[PDB]
């Protein structure tokens, strides 16, 4: 899909979560234990800007764009 392994790791987790509130940054850290905070943030920022994910009504959680 053009995304890097890191970007896909983050996107796949967000996609795989059907909960209405989505995943927060702590959830990402907890599930991507081999990825640094900076690397996760880098991937999230990219996915957000590209439009693959968005921040929910709650200012700190992430969901996949349908």
């Amino acid at each position: 899909n053009g995304l890097t392994v890191a970007q896909n790791q983050v996107l796949n987790l967000i996609k795989a979560c059907p909960r209405p509130e989505g995943l927060n940054f702590q959830d990402l850290k907890n599930q991507l234990k081999h990825m640094s905070v900076s690397s996760i943030k880098q991937a999230v920022d990219f996915l957000s800007n590209e439009g693959h994910i968005y921040s929910t009504v709650d200012d700190d959680h992430f969901k996949s764009t349908d």
